[PDB]
């Protein structure tokens, strides 16, 4: 099976979504689903000695500008293993673009882990948190050459807007 | 595929079953199977911040009196991944009741694992370790406001018999 | 079953797919259990001994020892079991395993940068080539079973057994 593919976008869009991680935190090592499959692919090392500061994964049944499945980052204590599914809340979104390609990830939160239960939007995170995952993502891919900007913070009303406008240019595309 | 339907409860019934894990040792985190589409789910985060002192999981093609598949709890030194299978010998079985519903549990070891080669039987386990164990689920679960009894635990024979009926109970319902 | 239908790469035998089993450091010894696909338990390693390598099998191939290719990935950060790598053969482990010919490849990950310049057995510290072969050497010996190592063999004939290993799958099940 392809969990892209079977899998819903959520039990209860927008407010809850399904998140299926392919790297937990402090993984060096670049998954993604290999799209024939659905089996976890390692995609690349790390050029540099960093690690994905978040359980990185994706939203099942969504496409984006980008060509690729509507990237989706949930706050974990303790990082999952990957292909699990979270039940998760987005707070905000992250805005920044990749080689002139719309490459904006939905940042969220656990339904089910109370410690997050007052998390509900964007302003509620450490704002060192916010700094540390964009400067990830600014310069994660440098000895690749490739270029990165970091455009801002979305709330939690806009995180929303994409992941209903991502879930139809999924079905744009494949329905 | 969704594994607790496709695979048998075990190669040798009672004496080796399969032990599909959910949740390795050391873990926080609850994992489930999701019913839809046979995916490692995040069931939730312990709300305490305990441990699961063993590699925990269900036995396929089984069905038990608390509407869910029995769950088997295996004792390996060193933890395996999510939906391992474990070929693994029942030696117990502990008795506790969780909201009111039936929730016993299997105890047992890995086959493969000379270690456990004379663990036979729930009196071969250290008290310490038996103790352990019936205190985590007494209380993993009082920060949820959730009341768990834990009555005691049965021997080898006892365990053994329980996995048959789950084993009809399961032929039974599907 | 990932062994089954994925190919055995992207750009044979220069580039090959490997199918991680047992990520580096592990005690345990998985194996695809060839009916469901899952991961499954084969046994503990009798000895504290650790996997020094991300060991696999190359899909849709066949050895003379019966079973898939065996293929080993020197990761840096070892991935998790049923993880595909596009790796680039530069040697071959020559071992007999109860009589029967179980060579292993050795490769590394194609997207690792640090390994840019590893293109052959040759350029592999001599050390290291030390190490895997005295753990496959022993890492059988408290189960009565014997090892024997012949030698490594270079990149250009790790290639064709990949070769000769994907036509004898297409022969054996084609």
């Amino acid at each position: 099976m392809n969990p892209f593919h079977e899998l819903e976008p959520g039990p209860e869009v927008p407010e809850v979504v399904y998140a299926l991680i392919e790297i937990p935190k402090g993984s060096r090592n670049k998954y993604e689903l290999d799209k024939k499959t659905g089996l976890l692919k390692l995609d690349r090392v790390l050029y540099s000695p960093f690690f994905y500061p978040v359980d990185y994964g994706i939203i099942p049944q969504t496409w984006y500008d980008d060509g690729d499945p509507f990237d989706i980052m949930v706050i974990m204590r303790e990082p999952v293993y990957p292909l699990t599914i979270i039940e998760a809340r987005p707070i905000g979104i992250m805005k920044m673009e990749d080689s002139g390609d719309k490459d904006w990830k939905v940042l969220a939160v656990p339904v089910e882990d109370p410690y997050f239960n007052d998390w509900k939007d964007i302003s509620d995170v450490p704002k060192a948190f916010l700094d540390e995952i964009a400067h990830f993502f600014q310069r994660y891919k440098e000895l690749q050459g490739k270029t990165t900007k970091i455009e801002g913070w979305g709330n939690a009303e806009e995180a929303k807007r994409e992941i209903l406008r991502a879930i139809e240019m999924y079905k744009e595309k494949f329905g």
